[PDB]
């Protein structure tokens, strides 16, 4: 039972022809052009929109004043046009049926078109299966603008038409519904509403998805997905972007998106990399699994468009036609793709809502870099601060703080697994190589013709019903954490919307990726290769806890209102750690110059604890590690090292005394580590 | 944490070879096969039993003795480890039965697990691979990643620890001698499971638990581990599949709209990798072949639950039919009345070839599930499947150790399904084909670039495999949201069967009990007895179907008023149902209102039968009198049937009046309650 505007609203009825699909403009063509072909010229414009929500009954009796032989012929064209082009559903259709199926509401269809080609578009288009009875022309005695075509429908659905909504475009079947004394809802299409029209309407709305907003705000907003639940069955005519199919991206963000709101799923998600075997891999599959470890669950992502990072045509199409774009590059990256945003936004300004770009990036102040980049890039290709300025105001640029761990599989192991699946396709290949059913001779013969060429073209991809693509090890931390400002993200599932992020941001630096990035460093030189089997080691465990310890205790003086909650969200990392079996010391390893900067997750912490008389042994015996590892496993040169220690170590808000002692305690603690 | 035999199992340490994978025997074909090649003569079976346990070394100079000093050993040997990959990487690495059940207990159980193999990590890591059981392994301990390999501790030990676990919080899985050793001494809790030889007295006494294959320690595992809880809708189906196959007799309107749900959700840890399903209908046969798979349409909800690994056969091919009552471990027979009498003959023959059969899989006895809506329905079955089996065989000793050798199953089912038409499936084929057309335009309309950590041999192999996988693939991929819906299903999820076989009790959308008498009194009763109640009020009223009916106000308030006095009173005469009660009345309520398929007089036939005074009309009237409870809506119901048949049946009313006397008078009432029931009955009639 739904209230819509203090309304109480058990069904709700809809009309097909310019209501649900855009098939009356199409109506509008074939009638002419057939009309040309059996009685020389053309009907009437006027004819034909006063024809609108008419029964071919009914329509016949106004043309007579002024028709079987021509609209068979119009049909016979208008079905061909659907045979090659598809349905043209108006957009919000699939979004707007599922809310009030899943609110319990008893829906059905009242068109003027008949049975046979009623119900041939509404299986074409996959919107049947909302509806439990539906009213046709030939059904009707009286058609429209008649009631008894929306009294019928009301009626079998068991219930009152002031109890149901009913959804229409025409002047004679708003009348139709209007009489019916229900609650219409009028959608223009091909005609500009009366003054006759828009009295009789209790709603009025320029398109159906303007309706699904206005609706929106009544329907329930889901909650957080658990782990093995099912995505939405229903697609919506809505793209999204992954800007970097990596890790994060692939083995995250895809998830997400899959989840949606949990009533709809894009009909698309467009993902950019520059590594071939992943894109061909994906493409050829045409789906690829995120692997859950802790549970052994393979997450089917679909609907996945790969396109290469380098090709402009298909990167400009991601930020054109995509709702939500999700920004998944670490910092090196920033600066080159910024590039290729500021052509994807500007090209979207040269067409004809909002986009909400999502940025994902390990940093303090990630939203500062990206914009910064964004806005020099524009600058220097559009010559004007004019519009510039509206593009990066005009779209909700949102921070994000992501704690799920994720792994990228090796381009070897994607390769040895493409390899041992090509032979099962090999030999399943070699393992493939109707009577009288109430049905014509003519139907029989042609419906032995589909089936066989289905069989040729569907049985070698059988195997893929058994057959995943894995492509990334991530943990079970399903929440993301996102600034508020985007009115989308308020209805997505897994987005939890937060307020002081950069408080959040902070904490996630140097609690966080700061101790796994020091304890990656300790295990690595150890000859540890899997973090998961490296806290087993009762020395990789106790570094951390010591290094958590000494990173919570200067948190506490910098952010005494998060201190509470610091002892959790430590406790939630060593968690996540413990059994990440999968997850590479290299990766989290990664980059350690960078992760060694003054204001980074190393060196920051160390300077807060000098500053505030605290325990800093355990986070110097980490950044040692840190510039151990580079100049060992990575191979950066001695000197450089140095060069980076003393620079870094000059820009920390130190005294002069502090900064000589600290480089003086950190250069002896490296060289006793190699000698 | 799992507990087994009272002891904390927190982690899993598995052995591949032997233990896993049947590998071994494998290893015994390859070195016969390449022996008949090279030397001319097969290595004797009893030669290469000896050679179990022992090195290559050993081996070598053991074939030395027996076969001459110059037989070619390791060139016969070289040749077998050949044909052994050749096998493994074309038809996939043999799996024990049971593994893959074993393995998602131990996970859902939520243990640690590792892989502790004497066999190199590549070869190692391929064989997890291949058969797909890699994903249930958090490590893998490799025997070149160890100083001192088997029977040494070192390798279990450092597996055990590399899990964060002591070697006597796991459970260690191994075949051979020096492997038992080696996780016995690292102190966890062996299983022993015997391979190709008979372990010795002295591995048996070190050994904590022994088990003759996997399928024992499975049964032994499932009484620590819990039957899961009753599926609710939209919940997914197992990922993983077990080496079982599974029969649908009949795949129709219940066979194919629910029985097939039940088998797919299975025990909620693994599934039958093969679900037959049989029919004459050709179009609905090649249609889900072509698919590969088909869906059931939940319309309350617009949910479409997609079917995977069917395989529709010809109820008419001997050859397909002896197939499933062959390799099946559990059948449904989910045929009409009429149908038993012809079809106990196809079932006679199956269950005469499952005897006669030398296969593992007819070892075990089968579980016959009999689905259909009539009281004593197993009975009809058994009886025309002795006549059948008599007239086959024309030995009696044989015809009765069939019958008592196998599990028969009555059953309840209270799921209303409707199958699709022919009309509306080519309909359907012309529109998916139509997409089919659109969909291969797109595809007509490989690159792999610059050395991405791979040698230029397997950059150039690589593009092979993606082009081959893509030619064959991207036809299909318009299946990924693309449903052939066969079936409309109501959202009614348990089937009641009787208890006994071990099979059905791991089942987790079956409902066992003891005697099925208690549950098809109350299906009688409050489903099929409202329902005729209900289609006799419909018809007089000039409704064609229930779900039309509905729409009259009277019609939905009778019903609901009906179910509430039938239930009153099954709640007093069975209390322990009386959650079933309360489900299934709702559950009957739901199906009624969009009920527009099945017409009224299919329900509404043989209605001086269905007024008898234990049947399901007049026997919840006296039960209610008896407790003193309202029957007014059921004394309109018996009046309504009396009616019905007079006006539509054209029964005369002397019959009518001459049945419920009698019905009456055998009621257990007192002698004014049969004298006021019968005055009330008379003048409702009339009216
Ligand atoms: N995965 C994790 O554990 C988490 C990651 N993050 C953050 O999210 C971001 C995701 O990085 P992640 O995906 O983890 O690592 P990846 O290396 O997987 O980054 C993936 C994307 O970055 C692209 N990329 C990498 N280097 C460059 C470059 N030099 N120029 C252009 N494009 C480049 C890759 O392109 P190609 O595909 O061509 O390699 C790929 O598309 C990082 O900032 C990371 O810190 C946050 C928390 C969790
Ligand atoms: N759906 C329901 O309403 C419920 C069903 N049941 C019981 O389940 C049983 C089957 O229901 P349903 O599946 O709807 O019946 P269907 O007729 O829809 O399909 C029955 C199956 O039996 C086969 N069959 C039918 N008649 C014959 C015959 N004369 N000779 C040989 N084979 C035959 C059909 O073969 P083909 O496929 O070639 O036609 C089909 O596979 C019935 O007894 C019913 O009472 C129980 C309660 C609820
Ligand atoms: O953020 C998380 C999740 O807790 C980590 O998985 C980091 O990704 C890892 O510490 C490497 O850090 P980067 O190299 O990606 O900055
Ligand atoms: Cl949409
Ligand atoms: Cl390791
Ligand atoms: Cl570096
Ligand atoms: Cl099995
Ligand atoms: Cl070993
Ligand atoms: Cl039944
Ligand atoms: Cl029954
Ligand atoms: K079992
Ligand atoms: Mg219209
Ligand atoms: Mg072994």
């Amino acid at each position: 039972v739904l209230i819509f505007h203090g309304k109480p609203v058990h069904g709700a009825i809809f009309d097909m022809d310019g209501t649900m699909f855009d098939t009356e403009r199409l109506r509008f063509q074939t009638l002419q052009q057939a009309s040309q072909e059996l009685i020389g010229q053309e009907f009437s414009h006027e004819y034909l929109m006063q024809c609108l929500g008419l029964s071919a009954t009914t329509a016949e009796k106004l043309a007579q004043r002024l028709y079987k032989e021509i609209r068979k012929r119009a049909d016979e064209m208008e079905l061909e046009h659907i045979r090659k082009h598809g349905v043209p559903i108006k957009k919000g259709l699939v979004q707007v049926l599922e809310r009030l199926r899943k609110s319990g509401l008893r829906m059905a269809v009242a068109t003027s078109s008949r049975r046979a080609i009623a119900e041939e578009y509404l299986i074409n288009a996959n919107v049947y299966k909302f509806f439990d009875v539906i009213t046709c022309g030939d059904e009707v005695e009286q058609g429209k603008p008649h009631p008894e075509i929306f009294l019928k429908a009301a009626s079998q659905l068991h219930l009152d038409a002031n109890q149901c909504l009913m959804f229409e475009d025409s002047e004679n079947g708003l009348t139709s519904a209007h009489t019916s004394k229900g609650l219409t809802i009028l959608l223009k299409d091909i005609k500009e509403p009366n003054d006759e029209m828009l009295e009789k309407a209790h709603f009025y709305y320029d398109q159906m998805y303007d309706f699904l907003t206005d609706l929106d705000q009544f329907i329930p907003v889901m909650d957080m997905p658990e782990m093995q639940e099912p995505f939405p069955q229903s697609l919506n005519q809505l793209t999204v972007g992954i800007h970097g199919f990596g890790a994060i991206g692939g083995g995250y963000i895809a998830q997400i998106l899959s989840h949606w709101d949990g009533y709809t799923k894009p009909k698309r998600i467009i993902a950019s990399t520059r590594n071939s075997l992943f894109r061909e891999a994906v493409n050829a599959f045409g789906t690829y699994s995120i692997r859950y470890g802790q549970f052994s669950y393979d997450e089917r992502i679909e609907n996945m468009s790969i396109v290469d990072s380098d090709n402009e045509q298909q990167m400009l199409e991601m930020y054109t036609h995509s709702s939500l774009i999700a920004l998944c590059l670490p910092e090196q990256a920033i600066e080159s793709e910024s590039k290729i945003i500021a052509k994807g936004l500007y090209a979207r300004f040269n067409s004809q809502e909002p986009l909400t770009f999502l940025i994902i990036l390990n940093k303090v102040g990630a939203k500062y870099l990206v914009m910064k980049h964004l806005k020099e890039a524009l600058l220097e290709l559009t010559n004007d601060e004019d519009v510039t300025e509206h593009i990066l105001k005009e779209h909700y640029f949102c921070d994000t703080v992501v704690n799920r761990m994720v792994s990228k599989l090796s381009n070897q192991n994607l390769y040895r697994q493409l390899r041992i699946k090509h032979n099962f396709l090999e030999q399943h290949l070699e393992d493939v190589e109707e009577d009288c059913n109430k049905l014509t001779p003519d139907q029989l013969n042609q419906a032995s013709i589909y089936v066989d060429n289905m069989r040729r073209n569907f049985q070698p991809g059988h195997i893929l019903q058994s057959m995943d693509l894995i492509l990334f090890h991530s943990e079970t931390d399903m929440p993301i954490y996102v600034e508020k400002g985007s009115p989308l993200l308020e209805k997505l599932r897994q987005v939890v919307l937060v307020d002081q992020i950069t408080d959040i941001q902070l904490i996630k630096n140097r609690l966080w990726n700061g101790v796994h990035a020091m304890l990656a460093w300790y295990a690595s030189l150890m000859g540890y290769e899997s973090i998961g089997v490296a806290m087993g080691d009762h020395l990789v465990k106790a570094f951390a806890e010591n290094l958590i310890a000494e990173v919570k205790q200067g948190l506490a003086i910098v952010l005494p209102n998060y201190a509470k909650d610091l002892d959790r969200m430590s406790q939630s990392f060593l968690d996540s750690c413990e059994y990440a079996f999968k997850d590479p010391c290299q990766r989290v390893a990664r980059d350690p110059l960078r992760k060694l900067n003054h204001n980074e997750r190393v060196m920051a912490s160390i300077a807060v604890n000098i500053r505030h008389d605290l325990p800093y042994k355990n986070l110097l015996k980490g950044a040692a590690l840190g510039y151990a590892y580079a100049i060992q496993f990575l191979e950066i040169e001695e000197t450089k090292a140095v060069e980076h220690l003393q620079q870094q170590i000059q820009n920390l808000d130190l005294s002069t005394a502090q900064r000589r002692q600290l480089e003086a305690e950190l250069v002896q603690l490296i060289q006793y580590l190699f000698s």
